């Protein structure tokens, strides 16, 4: 372990009466465009380092799971009208009407056997599936298929959200969330911000949704999501405040990216791309595109990881590697408390 050797060279604890018990602090700034996976990484730190989610905690997310599911099916059904896609079975038109009747009369996310039946039959329909497969043409929750394929379980009367159900939720974050966890005897203070108050943070973790490459901003249908993310990364990576800050890049949603890359060409995002349309070549190209935005290459190193933030095991592996980089490079700028 090169990290253990490196940290063992520190002598600053000796200057403190109870130095060996002192807390070494690491501040991590968590950045990235909306829906890039920041809240999910936050949830994973709780799961991995601070004892997960109990069942009662999971229970609080029940109506969030229903809400996300309701939103997803409605977005697809509504898109069918705008894209002129017919139901595969004309009998589904009644189910579609009933979806709006049921969502329309409720105060918040909910589930009944009646609604489940409605959504289940809609989700199985060939025309709905065809609309689903053109989701790049509208705005659809990335977790749509996850919840809709598991609808039968979610619809059971004594349904209890699993940890993965909770990780899969999309929750509207406003403002700054700060989380604390201890790992490898470091006391991490993680800020979900998505900025001069964080000058001289130990490290930045910047999240990018790989699967955004063929999508558009909800605000401006003309604006390519990935180009927006690059511009944001450019504006962060080359900012005065962050020269001694380790810049970590999470190229996230690699699972979703791998699934669509065969069907939908990278050229939609990068017209000049002439590589093959495979997971390997297209992901590499995106990595190179982002790392290129760094204007101080022989000064600043970018530490890139491909992540699936909903996958606890991958996030645990990636977190472990990122932490070794910080221990090897940044401890001299981390204070004791
Ligand atoms: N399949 C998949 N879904 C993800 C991944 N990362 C995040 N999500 C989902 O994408 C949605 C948005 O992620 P979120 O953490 O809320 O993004 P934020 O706006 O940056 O906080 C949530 O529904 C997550 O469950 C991933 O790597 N793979
Ligand atoms: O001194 S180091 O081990 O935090
Ligand atoms: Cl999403």
């Amino acid at each position: 372990d090169k990290a253990a050797v490196e940290r063992s060279k520190m002598i600053d604890r000796n200057l403190r009466e109870d130095g060996e018990k002192a807390a070494r602090e690491v501040k991590l700034l968590l950045l990235g465009a909306g829906e890039s996976g920041k809240s999910t990484i936050v949830k994973q730190m709780k799961i991995i380092h601070e004892a997960g989610y109990s069942e009662e905690e999971c229970k609080q997310y029940k109506a969030v799971v229903y809400s996300n599911t309701i939103q997803s099916i409605i977005a697809i059904i509504r898109a069918m009208g705008r894209l002129k896609i017919d139901f595969g079975d004309a009998a589904r038109a009644d189910d579609a009407r009933q979806l709006f009747v049921l969502a329309g009369a409720a105060e918040e996310g909910f589930m009944t056997a009646e609604l489940a039946g409605v959504i289940k039959r809609l989700w199985k329909d060939s025309g709905v599936q065809a609309c689903f497969n053109r989701s790049r043409e509208y705005q659809l929750n990335d977790s749509a298929a996850y919840y809709l394929n598991d609808l039968d379980r979610i619809a059971q009367p004594n349904y209890i959200p699993t940890q993965q159900d909770v990780l899969r939720t999309r929750v509207k974050t406003t403002g700054i969330v700060e989380t604390h966890f201890t790992f490898k005897d470091l006391h991490f203070k993680m800020f979900d911000v998505g900025i001069h108050c964080f000058e001289g943070v130990t490290a930045i973790i910047f999240c990018v949704a790989l699967s955004d490459y063929d999508l558009v901003l909800a605000e401006d249908e003309e604006m390519n999501r990935m180009h927006e993310s690059m511009k944001l990364f450019d504006s962060i990576c080359n900012n005065k405040w962050f020269t001694d800050t380790s810049i970590i890049l999470f190229l996230n949603k690699k699972d979703l990216f791998e699934e669509k890359i065969k069907k939908s060409p990278l050229t939609i995002c990068y017209p000049e791309y002439a590589g093959s349309n495979t997971y390997e070549e297209a992901a590499a190209y995106i990595q190179c595109q982002f790392e290129d935005l760094n204007k101080r290459k022989d000064t600043k190193e970018i530490y890139t990881h491909f992540t699936c933030a909903t996958d606890t095991k991958n996030v645990q592996f990636v977190c472990d590697a990122v932490t070794d980089v910080i221990i090897k490079n940044n401890l001299k700028d981390c204070g004791l408390f």
